[PDB]
């Protein structure tokens, strides 16, 4: 509805209290008998809303939907995102970032319940489906050459890493160059991309996919056996709105550091985050495939490889099977 | 007009004859009649058809205006363009063009007489009116890592510098790494832009201002020293549509060129082109501002100056001035 919006908003600044249908009704300058409707359609939309009588309305839980209202609050409080834009279904909110970073300094991000047609590395297809999985691309505006994009990409990885860490149970490793994982299930992977020019780069664009609620028999086929969400690997329910709010937390600090540090800062930690040595890798590039060990990520987030027939390689980017 | 174009297509594929407003009628399907307006208005334009009873009608000289009709010819026969793109007026072509490139994979360009914010190097003001210049920007797609942007720029320069030397008396030289001048006087500039990730580019975006039709009269306060147009530098009217034909040409085979050869090749005769050494320069990085001396470029597009204190810089970018 037309006002759905300010009154979600008006009722989650206004946790741990209650508020009445009354002081609703003198904010937005509707009838009191109006916010009745709103309610209870956002109730029948899956919200956990308390009524109690002479004392009013608590919002106590937000079902799997986003909603543009109370994401407002996030771009609000943010002392790096201006706005943020919310759809419930759009072909791609990579596609979307690209168009909205035009003519204009915005840093912001995009989220969508469910993507129609996302894609990830190298073009591959990937599943959005709705409610289920963050679906969102973020754009920065570092004042940075742009060389400096393969580093951002390590920083961000650990933001990543950590938002979902503190939501699980068994240990949360990064797969280099682009991909989280909890065991063997992927739980997320993402992608940075800029537009660019020979001096200074005019806008970073990391787009984040990481699955939230699926269950084992959402998958297929057969993925079943290499992906893995979130929900999977922690007891208690899991809050989208509660992630997002680490997650975005997360990617702030880890932009920062990017801002401030040397990789070398970083790399012994993101050592200890990788999952990718002392195992056999499965190497892919263009018509060429081949096997290889990681021996060692180097100051420069450059990956030290020793491919199967003894010559060392130094690269920049892979894309790795295990 | 509602047909106009389709008119004006019709009359141009048929040169060096006339045809009859009876056989523009059957291909169009409208009244004798009614294709009379349509030419009567394409005259008033400014376009020179010769009417002649019984024989009908030819193109003899169009305007200082981009019509979309003959536009669609050359994107026609080309073996690079899928399409092109024409406005009398927008806000950016590059804004437009980096728009339109998301979700295809298309290579085309964009035309527009006027535009209305149109912006250089480093976000600079480009002047850019009605009628007077080629504002245009170029998308491709070649297959290539990212850091082969640097290359394609040196080699489209020369592609600019022999569209318009073919069209001026006095020598065109090329100022690195982005401008072209004639004398002393900047008659185009362009830029290079990509939109890439860590592992293959995903467009090219090379943004192109020549100026055509300029009197001394029309720039100032005081560029006037520092541009001017190709007009003033050619005795014999210059054909916008002819200019255009042969820069597309131009462009086609360097951007081929570019495709298939280090720039060691190309690199020799660049020098040829450049006005840069045997003269003080004056470049700009961010808040520092120096002199020195251009020595040499150097195998892989990188620029070798000398310092006015003596220091050695091996440069891939770098604005400077006279
Ligand atoms: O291929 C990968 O390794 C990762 C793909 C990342 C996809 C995310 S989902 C949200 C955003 N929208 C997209 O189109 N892609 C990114
Ligand atoms: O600053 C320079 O040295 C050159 C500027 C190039 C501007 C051209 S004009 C057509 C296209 N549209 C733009 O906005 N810029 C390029």
């Amino acid at each position: 509805s037309k006002y759905s919006q300010d009154v979600l908003q008006l009722l989650y600044k206004n946790k741990p209290n209650y508020i009445s249908g009354q002081s609703i009704a003198e904010s937005l300058n509707i009838s009191r008998t109006a916010v009745k409707k709103v309610i209870d359609q956002l109730k029948l939309e899956g919200c956990k809303i308390d009524s109690v009588n002479h004392k009013g309305h608590l919002l106590q839980q937000l079902p799997d939907i986003w909603y543009q209202g109370i994401i407002d609050q996030y771009t609000k409080s943010s002392a790096l995102f201006d706005f943020s834009e919310v759809y419930d279904s759009i072909d791609s909110t990579q596609l979307a970032a690209k168009k909205s970073l035009v003519g204009n300094q915005s840093s912001f991000f995009i989220l969508s319940d469910e993507q129609t047609k996302g894609r990830g590395r190298f073009n591959r297809h990937w599943s959005s489906s709705k409610g289920q999985g963050l679906w969102m691309s973020v754009v920065l505006r570092p004042n940075v050459a742009f060389s400096m994009i393969s580093k951002f990409n390590l920083f961000i990885a650990l933001g990543i890493r950590d938002a979902i860490q503190h939501f699980s149970q068994d240990e949360v490793k990064v797969k280099w160059p682009n991909d989280i994982y909890i065991d063997n299930g992927k739980v997320c992977g993402f992608l940075t991309e800029m537009v660019a020019n020979n001096d200074g780069i005019e806008a970073i664009i990391c787009g984040i996919g990481i699955n939230l609620t699926q269950q084992l028999e959402n998958f297929d086929e057969s993925i079943r056996h290499r992906a893995t969400s979130i929900q999977l690997h922690d007891k208690n329910k899991l809050d989208r709105y509660q992630f997002l709010e680490r997650l975005l937390q997360e990617i702030e600090k880890r932009y920062n550091q990017f801002l401030t540090l040397p990789f070398s800062e970083i790399r012994e930690e993101y050592i200890a985050a990788s999952n990718i040595w002392n195992r056999t890798l499965l190497f892919t590039e263009n018509d060429k495939q081949f096997k290889g060990q990681a021996i060692d990520l180097d100051y420069d987030g450059y990956l030290i490889v020793r491919d199967e027939a003894g010559e060392s390689h130094r690269l920049i980017s892979a894309d790795i099977d295990f």
